[PDB]
């Protein structure tokens, strides 16, 4: 397992151009979107979270495929404003209940140093 803790200050830094294989050892899940919400990047704690495969969710759209519990100002509504400012930074509780049984997280998002790239960080509460 890779030493960070979710929610540390840096976190972009430590987890900036990570491959999947290490995105993987983390102890929370993580997510990187396009600043459409599109999938780039989703590590295997997540998929225990969610149920998801995560080689098979890569490409699709978070907002619109994914997640549509998401669609909503409490989440989409901060990672776009976000991604307009270019300082995504919110830390926030949601409960995820897509076609699962509902699952309640708290939620990290924070702009990526790469390029059009803005992570998703969550673990369960
Ligand atoms: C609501 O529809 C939430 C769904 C969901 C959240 C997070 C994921 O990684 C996958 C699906």
């Amino acid at each position: 397992m890779e030493h960070v803790a979710f929610g540390s200050e840096d976190i972009e830094n430590t987890l900036a151009k990570m491959d999947d294989g290490q995105l993987d050892g983390l102890a929370f899940g993580a997510i990187q979107l396009d600043g459409d919400g599109n999938i780039l990047q989703y590590n295997a704690a997540e998929g225990d979270i969610t149920g998801r495969d995560p080689k098979q969710v890569i490409g699709k759209n978070f907002f619109k495929d994914v997640a549509p519990c998401t669609d909503s100002p409490e989440f989409y509504g901060k990672f776009k404003e976000g991604v307009a400012s270019g300082n995504l930074n919110t830390m926030f509780e949601y409960t995820f209940d897509y076609q699962m049984t509902p699952t309640k997280v708290k939620v990290h998002m924070k702009k990526a140093l790469s390029g059009d790239s803005y992570w998703v960080f969550v673990k369960r509460v």
